[PDB]
């Protein structure tokens, strides 16, 4: 029922994290778009400047929300439904430990999950699906959306 009115989308990174170098964070998001763009005709373009539909940034406990973060563990990130404005945004916890290795919460795992919500997908009951409510580490060497997620995204965007 909920979906973007166009396959063209843009995004902008407000800032990186001192936890890892900027290059490590940049390739992390690029891999996320590739995995989702592999089974979707969506086009993602990075904007050097200006406001983008999906802006990614790292926040801290209190930052202007009715229910901010609960500390290190808990909300690893959050986003609002899609919309021609603030919606479609995505915030990450800066108080947590972001690493590209298998430690704490992998940035790629949370990143792929928030995009799923922006695509109009709801939490799935499959533990192998990225939309699973519980955080789980997976081998990004060749991970691909399972049949459950592929059937759902295809049914929405076709
Ligand atoms: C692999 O991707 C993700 C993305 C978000 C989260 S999460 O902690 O924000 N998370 C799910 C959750 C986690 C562990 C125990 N209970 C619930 C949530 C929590 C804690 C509170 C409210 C919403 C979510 C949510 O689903 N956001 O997408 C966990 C894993
Ligand atoms: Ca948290
Ligand atoms: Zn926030
Ligand atoms: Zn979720």
């Amino acid at each position: 029922t909920l979906k973007w009115s166009k396959m063209n989308l843009t995004y902008r990174i407000v800032n990186y994290t001192p936890d890892m170098t900027h290059s490590e964070v940049e390739k992390a998001f690029k891999k996320a778009f590739k995995v989702w763009s592999d089974v979707t005709p969506l086009n993602f373009t990075r904007l050097h400047d200006g406001i983008a539909d999906i802006m990614i940034s790292f926040g801290i406990k209190e930052h202007g929300d009715f229910y901010p973060f609960d500390g290190p563990s808990g909300l690893l990130a959050h986003a609002f439904p899609p919309g021609p404005n603030y919606g479609g945004d995505a915030h990450f916890d800066d108080d947590e430990t972001w690493t590209s290795s298998s430690k704490g919460y992998n940035l790629f795992l949370v990143a792929a999950h928030e995009f799923g919500h922006s695509l109009g997908l709801d939490h799935s009951k499959d533990p192998g699906a990225l939309m699973f409510p519980i955080y789980t580490y997976t081998g990004k060497s060749h991970f691909m959306l399972p049949d459950d997620d592929v059937q759902g995204i295809q049914s929405l965007y076709g």
